[PDB]
């Protein structure tokens, strides 16, 4: 089997990306926020708080003739960015771009955080990443590529996201027309759980690539570029008047400029970042201040090729037996 589904920038500075999702019996379509980052598939439900809904699409696992009661499992999770919900948990039919999985663990939010409550778009996220992330109690449940896997063509799924335009996730198959030349696989090391990598180097602008190994994870479900403080700083001192702004957090610069593009290494195969990619708007509405897309990874304590990296490559998530990553340029 295989699935296809477009996948939708959810606001003017892709901030993030929503691809609808079918849930239950008759099916209830909610726009899920697909994160290579995390492990839980969760929802906006008929059981969240209701001063913790603000124009979300719910799930109501009572109007799903196929929705069981997952007895006696909770979960609850807290992201990179200090956001978190928690609740428990059903087991239903789950449809995402025509692919099928039966039992999949949805999990039904009975409390989110503020940030969530204020995004209107984003229904709930849908982890992509290792199982062993699973936050579900007593007994971890599987994402839902993993209960997939067996199914599909090829055990793989693609990230083809875009750049102030709709993109697609694949599921089971490459689509050798989604990109240009060849796609550069490399190692990934599980051991915490994520997609993680790494890098041989990068080069700013037109300048002259650097090699050095940068170990990072591929997280569909961050908005930003996070690199090392080194890194980050030889990017934004290419650009008058950039500086890094505690008040704000995180380097800004004058929405005069006009970025360099920034390049990453994938084995001896390069993706370039677009300038452009790079911009994320004034730092409050009418400001002359913009902010940035690449900032440091210091006090994260993991680098991170969110969507400004991926964006800007078609992306293969191989989960065969010794998983690996695939970019190609397209």
């Amino acid at each position: 089997s295989t699935g296809s589904a477009t996948t939708t920038p959810i606001d003017s500075l892709d901030d993030a990306y929503i691809t609808p999702v079918q849930i239950g019996t008759p099916a209830q379509t909610l726009n899920l926020d697909f994160d290579t980052g995390s492990s839980d598939l969760w929802v906006f439900s008929s059981e969240t708080t209701a001063s913790e809904v603000d124009g979300q699409t719910i799930y109501t696992p009572s109007k799903s003739t196929t929705a069981k009661l997952l007895s006696g499992a909770t979960w609850s999770i807290s992201y990179g960015d200090g956001s978190s919900s928690s609740g428990d948990v059903y087991t239903d039919t789950v449809s995402v771009g025509g692919l099928t999985v039966t039992g999949q663990a949805v999990e039904s939010a009975k409390k989110v955080s503020s940030s969530f409550t204020e995004d209107s778009t984003i229904d709930g996220l849908l982890g992509l990443a290792f199982s062993t992330l699973n936050t579900v109690s007593p007994t971890q449940q599987k994402t839902f590529f993993d209960n997939a896997k067996a199914s599909l063509d090829s055990p793989v799924f693609t990230a083809d996201l875009g750049y102030h335009a709709p993109g697609t996730y694949n599921f089971g198959f490459i689509d050798t027309t989604a990109y240009t030349g060849s796609i550069t696989y490399t190692a990934v090391s599980t051991k915490q759980g994520f997609w993680e990598w790494t890098s041989t180097g990068y080069a700013v602008g037109s300048g002259t690539f650097k090699s050095t190994s940068i170990d990072g994870i591929a997280d569909t479900g961050t908005t930003l570029l996070y690199l090392p403080a080194t890194v980050v700083s030889a990017y934004w001192a290419q650009v008058s008047g950039a500086k890094s702004s505690s008040s704000v957090g995180g380097y800004v610069f004058p929405c005069s400029a006009t970025l360099p593009s920034f390049t990453f290494g994938v084995g001896s195969a390069r993706i370039v970042i677009p300038g452009d990619y790079i911009d994320f708007g004034p730092i409050s509405t009418g400001s002359s201040s913009c902010f940035g897309g690449i900032q440091s990874s210091a006090g994260i304590g993991i680098n991170i090729f969110g969507d400004v990296a991926l964006k800007a490559a078609f992306v293969v998530f191989n989960g065969a037996t010794t998983p690996t990553l695939g970019f190609a340029s397209k």
